[PDB]
């Protein structure tokens, strides 16, 4: 539960009353970015088509499914790449 998203739950329905604010309803997963930094007191998500600034109080951080199964994804190699022509001569007549 951590690095990469952080999952919040909006706890009541908030209107976007702002320049650049979201607007979401409370049941609903609040998938905030907790890397942007900007504003103070204030907290900055990207829902359903809604991506705006909020205040932190609204949401409330959401536990990781009852706790989370530590994964270990083992790296993988990955196939090279082949180029190909372009362009090409044409003609006038």
């Amino acid at each position: 539960g951590s690095s990469g998203s952080s999952g919040y739950r909006a706890l009541y329905p908030f209107e976007a009353r702002n320049h650049d604010e979201m607007s979401f309803n409370s049941g609903d997963i609040i998938q905030v970015d907790e890397k942007t930094v900007g504003e103070p007191g204030w907290l900055y998500g990207s829902f359903q088509g809604n991506f705006g600034w909020f205040p932190c109080n609204y949401v409330e951080k959401m536990p990781s499914s009852e706790n989370e199964k530590a994964v270990s994804p083992k790296k993988a190699l990955l196939p090279p790449t082949v180029s190909l022509s372009a362009t090409s001569g044409p003609s006038s007549g």
